[PDB]
């Protein structure tokens, strides 16, 4: 419920993983690209699709969405213990793409992998700084049952409507986050 920027979304892809601010940028930036084209390229690569539902799903997702600040607190320390609740979001994207990957096609399936391994990548750099910083726990992802559990389908159209949910909210959810932990 916010109109955000774009910013670039180009610079190439890094060498190794130093675990630098640098590695994670461009881990992010990568990552997100791909992500985006990806998720259009379901719709034939068709700018409208990619502004087709994004007047109401905005408003009517399942998932959770960042939307609190974008800082702490300058001065005063209240309200203590700021960023959380970042490993679940992260935890359920990760298993939305990486559970479709298993089933897509050449192109899909080569793309899923290299999306997968940019979002580990970028959840176990996360979640190390975090855990050696701060503390943290997590139960465990359910969605994954409910997917699988499917609900009378084979080979239809219709599973595009819930890939493009989990994937455009996946997407959203690690531009704001980078910006969140950005600061800028």
């Amino acid at each position: 419920s916010q109109v955000r920027r774009g910013d670039f979304t180009e610079d190439t892809t890094p060498n190794r993983p130093v675990y630098t601010t640098s590695q994670v940028g461009g881990l992010i930036t990568h990552v997100l690209w791909e992500i985006v084209e990806m998720r259009k390229e379901l719709c034939n690569g068709n700018s409208d699709c990619m502004n087709n539902d994004d007047a109401l799903a905005e408003n009517n997702l399942k998932l959770p969405e960042i939307q609190r600040n974008d800082g702490c607190y300058q001065t005063g320390y209240n309200q203590e213990i700021c960023l959380l609740k970042i490993s679940s979001g992260l935890l359920e994207y990760h298993s939305y793409l990486e559970y479709m990957k298993n089933n897509l096609k050449d192109n899909k399936k080569d793309k899923a992998r290299v999306l997968q391994r940019d979002t580990e990548t970028l959840i176990h750099i996360f979640n190390q700084e975090v855990k050696d910083l701060h503390k943290i726990v997590l139960p465990t992802p359910i969605s994954n049952a409910l997917l699988t559990d499917k609900l009378e389908s084979q080979k239809e159209w219709l599973r595009t409507k819930t890939i493009q949910f989990i994937l455009k909210s996946l997407e959203e959810f690690l531009k704001v986050t980078l910006r969140s932990t950005r600061q800028t």
